[PDB]
């Protein structure tokens, strides 16, 4: 039986363990922290990584308590400026958590051997992988799926780029209060920006009927924007139509202002060593596409080593086929991020959406725009 | 090699013998009229059928040129009283050329043998079918999928209720107009209900960026509002916004007032007979699923016959398995076409929507409400 | 020093009181009632009676504590079919009461000897008034401003068409309910009409910020839509966005369904008698007009009593003068509540805001359309 | 037969004119220019102004082909922040020289003695008017309407503050182009403003159904925005919506951007001297109330001096009696325009509203808010 060994227990590395157990790998996984779980309060997925899920056999507990808005609505200085539906592809919001769960209990299911408090400190590309107890552990295949600050790939030398942003945001899940905010359009995803009076962004994300995911944006030279927990005054001066779910934010004191951070690197192999998720490619949330693009490339990993190819051989041929919609994604979604260009609107152009249209299961675009 | 000779080319047939044809059978279509077409202008489908595309790999030639709309929208005198989204739940609305097209080019790219002006007079349990021609065909399987007035069921006899209607619909392709419509919402469906000042309605779905269908209902005792060709100035009096579709729509002298009808059976198999569509189980269309029902059934029955058992055997488990959804979807459908439902609003409910939530691949429910 | 006798204490003769009292008549008005009262709920008033409002010195008192809507808007079936603001031409709605109270405490301040209790029975065109208790007052002129059932003009003898209808209407004031009506342009007048799913319609019209003037109107027959006090599962059923008011309406006891009454006579003079308001000219409410007109034509007699002439010449005068503007008014808001004109929405033509746009202190059409 | 010599044929020249023709004085007038006209587009005037109008006999000629909207709007950044009616009180919109016509014709009508190419360059308190021509007239009462630059102020010598702005506005009349405007409420006055992405602000102001009354406001810093004729592409980037009409101000050669300006004096009188008008109390814009201002204080000048005193203490009377109006609503004015307090919407507040409110005719404040 051919063994992996996969470090960090994200939703690249859970991905990663569950699709190779499907294919008969003995696997096992190992999160440096103490318990399993995942932070950034909410995340959308699209088709894309929904079919992922399809193809873990996760789909399921997925879709069951999460969201689809009836539509993705942008406004700019509180007027709506567009509504996107993108032709039928399917999308889909949930807090990090719900995600995190379903993927867990589905690499449970199957057997997985999960190990928390297991930090992969050293890789080595003929199939070795040193834990920070000093346990070496021999391979046929190691996963590097342990985020931005990946020991996987810095152990080995991979040539990078890597940024790590002076601004951020403010994640949090705060109760729907639907009632109390009256009337409007409150199942939408709600990107409101601003840039007067100052510089102020809220995306407003359905989670389910019960939970809300907010992200608030400005930037860290703002010193009341930027504050946790949240200065509840200037959240409120300039989205009044949120005050009821702003005064719960205002009471989280785990609100974290997160900056945003990107990886590129020349190469995501070395060997009996692949790179998945943030280790190898993390980017702008513009097109809400980092996980999916980390879970279609780690399920995608798995479809590469059925061909009875070696090892090697399989990975070198893995990046080939799947890297180019991940580095065109990447660029999009910085490019985005840095000319604001979702505050206008029908942003989300056939372009926009190639990542999330690949269909990683038949290996083709779906959901033509 | 297993044979199956399949009566009916409409989407029920042509499901089946591109499904069987898939698995390994040598099948034969034979289809009455002089040419292969499908009538009644456009089309919905939801998820269950998508889902049967997927299975046929004739998803993505119906995907490309239709249209899933931003917001499933009714009306009631002109005042909007519901917008539905399903929470996400996949839907299309194409013609019904565009859907059999896709069908047959999938049948022929398989190697299935299509005949036309090639009729199923007679029909024996033991695997003989006997065309027009006079022409008996033995096979392992017969496929009774020749509409509502079926010769393969008929001929072997099935107790049986069947109904026509006195009132029926107008259904028509003509263009958008969408720059003449003006200010609104075009995209969407929209079904606009009346009963004052007279029993008008107009179902209006958007099949791609050139190609509206429409329907106009009126009752049969209304001699203006029924007439073909479209007796234009009742139908702009009740729908003024949209008079630069209806001008169109008072061009097409191939307008038909066709009426509804329904079909339900003790059972669906003789032996080796398997009856499946319209054949079995026709429907009134509030739920838009005679179609989909009609196409998961021919799937399904696939399904059954690979289990390794007798075909006869095979085709009892398959309706046992498989009819109850049908059934359930039926008597709902046939209640609010009944109740007028649908001018409520807000009526698809998770109970409407059973059979659209029904996966036919994974054999589960999917798409939660 | 000239003597008036004015009968009946409503608009009409309040108007002529107080426009008598200024050109200096001794004036002493009889009204039959216990008390000065006014009945019918609230009431609308345009430029015509607002103008004769600033000739009687009563303006002020009025347009305090009253409303002029944002604008004049109609539904049908809940769908809002037009919103009209008359090109600036002024407008008012006011409780009864309101309107009342302003011209009693005007009449009062100038000294018009006001008497209760006190009916006028018979009038003689030689300037004889006789009340019930059998005192005979002679005087210079004589008012019949007694109502529709004129006993000054009936005692005398004019030639008449009366018609009192079958069908009615429900007038009540209740709290305004503004925040718990929500979402809305509630400070609108809203004439909201249904023929189905059964005839009903609300006027409604708000009179200042704590009370709101509606009119529930259902056909006689109708034994549910017509019943006092107010059926509120049917009214609630039709109008559920009102259902906060419809609830304080429901409990009023006093509610009365009140018929609509016409009026139209050969003349409205004899000798030196002059009938005005609903004695003479009681019309259907569609056009608002009713006591318009009334006040118009009060005013326009204390106008025709200072030329110099006879009593008995000037009041032929004044009919000549000042009637066809009513008498085309009259015509016009049968008409209209006839075929329902008020329906369709954006009926206040300029034909229809004759009356409306006339000004009798300058005695010229003003706001023109 | 006293005589009146007014120096000014603006709107506050003319209505001093009128106003003491209608009272039996021999009046002259005198205007500098060589033709009769009026600068500036259109205007606003209220219910105080109108009033104004009535008194001089003007106001038929005026409300005929001028318009009131349904609502005075402000957006920001392209969202409705208000809609306000001022509880009925009367407003209108009108071209300046239907305004000047209206006045000028009624003037004539009068036996108004009006010179044209008639400066007067001195004035002295004991009744002495010296044109440039040198002819030197004799008059009980003269009038200095002559402007913000005075010279019957400034040959006399008043104590005085004045302020020219560096930054104003391009004020054209343009085609309404309604059909081509699409979809909206384009009746309405709508203040439309803007900080972001520049300082752009239009007035939108229709004046009747064939004219429309645009103020283009940008800082005259802003090289682009404050250019005439206007440039174009920075107009319809900001306000593309009003694309139609921008194209045909473009074709305008005649724009100017015309610079704010104010007056205020310790006094408005000497002897026998009165400074109505701008030459006396030109003020912000804000409150639209220059000319009603200047209208009103030329109205109640004539009133004053129907008291049977000397035309010096009639004078000193009037200031007295009128002018903390015009104070008051100059100082709140330039409040209004220094912290751009139109900017927020609901702005026209019971105090805003002020000299709107006040009746020259009956002398008291009507039109409660
Ligand atoms: C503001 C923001 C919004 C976003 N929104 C979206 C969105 O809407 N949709 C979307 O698809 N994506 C989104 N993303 C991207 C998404 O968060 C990431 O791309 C994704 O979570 C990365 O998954 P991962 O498994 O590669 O890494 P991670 O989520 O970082 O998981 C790595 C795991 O490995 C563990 N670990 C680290 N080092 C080691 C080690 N040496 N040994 C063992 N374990 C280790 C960590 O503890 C962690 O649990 C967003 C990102 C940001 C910053
Ligand atoms: C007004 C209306 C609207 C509808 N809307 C929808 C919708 O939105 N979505 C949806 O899913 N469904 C809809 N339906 C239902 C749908 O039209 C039918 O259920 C479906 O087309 C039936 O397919 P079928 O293949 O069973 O039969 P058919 O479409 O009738 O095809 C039978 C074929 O067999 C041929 N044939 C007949 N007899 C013989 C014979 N003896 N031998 C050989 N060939 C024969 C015929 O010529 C025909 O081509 C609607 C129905 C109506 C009436
Ligand atoms: C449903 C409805 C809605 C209406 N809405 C409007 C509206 O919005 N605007 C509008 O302008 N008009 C409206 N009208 C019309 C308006 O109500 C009447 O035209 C107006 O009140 C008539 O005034 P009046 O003074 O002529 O008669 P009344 O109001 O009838 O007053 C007559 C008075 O004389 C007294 N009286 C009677 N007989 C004698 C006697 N013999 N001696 C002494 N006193 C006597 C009575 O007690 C009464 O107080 C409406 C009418 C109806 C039915
Ligand atoms: C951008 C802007 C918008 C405005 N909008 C409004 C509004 O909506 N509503 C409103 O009410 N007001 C408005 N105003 C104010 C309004 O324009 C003025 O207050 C009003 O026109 C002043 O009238 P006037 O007769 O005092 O002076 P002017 O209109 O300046 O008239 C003076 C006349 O006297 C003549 N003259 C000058 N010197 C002499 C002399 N020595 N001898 C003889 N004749 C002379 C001039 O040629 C001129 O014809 C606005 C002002 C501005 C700047
Ligand atoms: O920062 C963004 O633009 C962004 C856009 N979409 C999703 C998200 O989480 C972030
Ligand atoms: O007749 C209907 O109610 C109907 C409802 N949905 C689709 C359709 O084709 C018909
Ligand atoms: O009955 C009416 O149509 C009517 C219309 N306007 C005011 C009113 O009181 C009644
Ligand atoms: O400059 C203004 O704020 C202004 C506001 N109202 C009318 C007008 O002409 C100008
Ligand atoms: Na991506
Ligand atoms: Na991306
Ligand atoms: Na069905
Ligand atoms: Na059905
Ligand atoms: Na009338
Ligand atoms: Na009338
Ligand atoms: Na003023
Ligand atoms: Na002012």
């Amino acid at each position: 039986t051919r063994r992996a060994e996969v470090a960090g227990g994200g939703f690249a590395g859970l991905t990663a363990a569950i699709a190779l157990k499907q294919n008969g790998w003995d696997v096992r996984l190992h999160e440096k922290s103490s318990e399993l779980r995942a932070f950034g309060a909410g995340i959308y997925l699209w088709h894309n990584g929904l079919r992922v899920l399809e193809g873990l056999g996760a789909l399921d507990d997925v879709l069951q308590g999460s969201h689809t808005p009836p539509t993705y609505e942008t406004w700019m200085h509180n007027k709506s400026v567009s509504k996107e539906t993108f032709n039928g592809l399917p999308w889909r919001i949930m807090t990090r958590s719900h995600l995190h769960d379903a993927l867990v209990n589905r690499a449970r299911a199957l057997g997985v051997d999960i190990s928390v408090n297991s930090e992969a400190v050293a890789a080595d590309p003929v199939g070795r992988l040193t834990l920070q107890t000093g346990e070496v552990l021999e391979a046929d295949l190691i996963v590097g799926a342990d985020g931005v600050g990946s020991k996987v790939r810095d152990s080995i030398g991979f040539k990078q780029d890597r940024w790590v942003s002076k601004d951020g945001l403010i994640r949090l899940i705060v109760p729907r209060m639907k009632k109390e905010l009256g009337h409007g359009e409150w199942d939408n995803t709600i990107d409101m920006w601003n840039f007067w009076p100052r510089v102020q962004r809220i995306l407003y994300s359905p989670c389910n009927e019960n939970e809300l995911y907010l992200g608030l944006m400005a930037p860290a030279a703002d010193p009341r924007g930027s504050s946790v927990p949240i200065d509840l005054e200037v959240w409120v001066e300039m989205f009044p139509f949120l005050e009821p779910c702003l005064i719960e934010a205002a009471k989280l004191k785990t609100a974290r202002y997160d900056k945003y951070e990107t990886t590129k690197l020349d190469s995501w192999t070395r060997g009996k060593v692949a790179l998945v998720g943030d280790a190898a490619h993390a980017m702008c949330p513009a097109l809400a596409q980092g996980a999916g693009c980390a879970m279609v490339n780690a399920f995608s990993l798995s479809q590469d080593l059925e061909e009875g190819s070696s090892v090697e051989d399989a990975l070198v041929a893995w990046e080939t086929r799947i890297r180019p919609i991940t580095d065109r994604c990447q660029a999009l979604s910085g490019d985005y991020a840095a000319n604001r260009s979702l505050s206008k609107g029908n942003m989300f152009t056939p372009a926009a959406l190639e990542a999330a249209r690949y269909d990683p299961l038949r290996r083709v675009y779906s959901w033509p725009q």
